[PDB]
C-alpha cells in the first residue's frame, strides 16, 4: 500500500540513511555479480512465513545463510513454518513475491508479522534490500535499519542460523 516514495520519507523522517541503485531484476549470479560489486555490505533472501499456529514471520538473512525452516520453528518458538499466503504478504507487507523485503513491515500497521533478523545480517554493514520491488537496492547502514525497526515498534529476534540459536 505505501509507495517507494512513502518508504523514502519515512526514512528520512527518523534518520534512516539511504543510498538506491535501480536495476532489472536480478535471476543469474551473473548478474548478481554487478549488484554486489556497486552495493558493499550484506545483501539478503527475505522470506514471508506462516506457522501452525496462524501466526505471521518474516526472516530477513544474508543471501548466503541457509534457513532450515523445517526446523526453525524449534529454535524461535513458532508452530512449523510453512510459506505464508501471497494474498496475506500483500495485506501485511504491501510487496509481492520476489519484491519481499525486511522493508515491507512499513505496512504492517497492525503488528501481525514478527520478525526475525540472522545474527550474521545484524552484524553487517551496510545492509541492502529492496525499497519494496525487486527493479532496485536500497543500502541502509546497520544503524539506519535499527532506526527504521525501532520506528516501527518492532523488537527484532535475532537467531544465529548456524548454531540454530537465539542471541
Amino acid at each position: 500500500m505505501k509507495t517507494r516514495a512513502d518508504l523514502f520519507a519515512f526514512f528520512d523522517a527518523h534518520g534512516v540513511d539511504h543510498k538506491t541503485l535501480d536495476h532489472p531484476p536480478v535471476f543469474r549470479v551473473e548478474e548478481g555479480l554487478e549488484i554486489k560489486a556497486a552495493m558493499p555490505g550484506g545483501h539478503t533472501k527475505n522470506l514471508f512465513l506462516k506457522d501452525a499456529k496462524g501466526q505471521l514471520w518474516l526472516i530477513s538473512a544474508l543471501g548466503e545463510t541457509t534457513i532450515d525452516l523445517k526446523k526453525l520453528h524449534h529454535v524461535i518458538g513458532s508452530g512449523r513454518l510453512s510459506f505464508g499466503p501471497q494474498e496475506m504478504m500483500l495485506e501485511t507487507l504491501g510487496v509481492t513475491p520476489g519484491s519481499v523485503t525486511a522493508f515491507g513491515l512499513i505496512n504492517d500497521t497492525e503488528k501481525r508479522v514478527r520478525f526475525v533478523l540472522d545474527k550474521a545480517l545484524a552484524d553487517s554493514d551496510p545492509v541492502n534490500f529492496h525499497p519494496l520491488k525487486n527493479d532496485a537496492t536500497t543500502a541502509v547502514s546497520q544503524a539506519g535499519l535499527r532506526r527504521f525497526l525501532a520506528a516501527l515498534g518492532v523488537e527484532p529476534m535475532i537467531v544465529d542460523f548456524a548454531a540454530m540459536e537465539v542471541v
